[PDB]
């Protein structure tokens, strides 16, 4: 079992740091380019995850209360957008600065969020079978990346509470008949890849921002606590990539819209509903 993210996966930083040096951003490019994922470490302060994470406990109810609660694959994996009212769109959230000096690095200067949604999982939650979010173009072909998960954990995520299991490197396999049409990765690849390069979870403390290839093989596993666990989830896309805007309070678009730092967005003039 790992006590800390690994070394060859973390950037150290602190909430002061605006962008990467020259070096550092070589080695988050060579990071997400080997791994697949990168983890940085004191991104956030506390002010900003405190209140994503009291909205997002106080709307769990709500969530759990619909029709059809909707579940990522298995029990326990609720899927949760966090509320895009005024008072909790923070700039070092949606267009965090370093954040997008990786994106544009790497996937250009007109890459774009496209994704503000979030993940609880819940006390006695399933294991989800290993997936990829987004799936490789074409079968059978080696190709770049064309997006990058952002995931805010908005607690300490530990190996009780469900944080995420990684597959380090399987973010450039594409063997033929390895995905399903649900982005399931076929368990006999599993064992396959587990040989050469096996998978790894560790503690990702409050504050953290992990980016990973949309490709990347990952899993939901049990939240053991007595809490729910809430991850918030963005996206950035290649701008080619056809995928539906976020709705947000036209109060934001003076900042949102004209940044350099890009989002796919529909600027509303009411008040957005998020969870229906
Ligand atoms: O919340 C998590 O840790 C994983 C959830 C997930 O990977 C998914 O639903 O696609
Ligand atoms: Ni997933």
């Amino acid at each position: 079992a790992l006590a800390a993210p690994p070394g060859e996966l973390t950037l150290a930083l602190t909430p002061d740091d605006k962008t990467l040096d020259p070096a550092s951003l070589d080695r988050a490019l060579a990071i997400l380019a080997e791994h697949g994922i990168l983890v940085l470490t004191g991104m956030l302060r506390t002010r900003l995850t405190d209140q994503l994470r009291t909205a997002m406990l106080d709307d769990l109810p709500e969530v759990l209360r619909q029709q059809d609660v909707p579940t990522n694959f298995v029990p326990g994996h609720v899927q949760q957008d966090p509320p895009v009212r005024e008072s909790l769109l923070f700039p070092d959230v949606l267009l965090n600065p370093v954040v997008y000096q990786i994106t544009h690095a790497v996937l250009g200067a007109d890459a774009r969020n496209a994704v503000y949604s979030g993940n609880m999982n819940l006390p006695g939650s399933h294991e989800q079978p290993v997936h990829l979010d987004e799936p490789h173009l074409w079968p059978g072909i080696s190709h770049p990346p064309y997006c990058l998960c952002v995931d805010v954990p908005l607690i300490d995520f530990t190996l009780e509470n469900g944080s995420t299991e990684y597959w380090p490197g399987s973010h450039v396999l594409n063997p033929d008949e390895c995905y399903d049409e649900r982005g399931c990765v076929l368990p006999a690849e599993l064992e396959r890849r587990r040989a050469v390069a096996p998978p790894v979870r560790f503690p990702i403390p409050v504050g953290s921002v992990v980016i990973r290839d949309g490709r990347l093989w990952h899993r939901g596993v049990p939240n053991l606590s007595a809490a729910p666990r809430p991850l918030l989830a963005m996206t950035h896309y290649t701008e080619w990539f056809d995928m539906p805007p976020i709705q947000l309070p036209d109060t934001v678009k003076s900042w949102v819209d004209g940044s350099d730092r890009h989002t796919h967005a529909h600027f509303v003039a009411g008040d957005v509903d998020h969870l229906t």
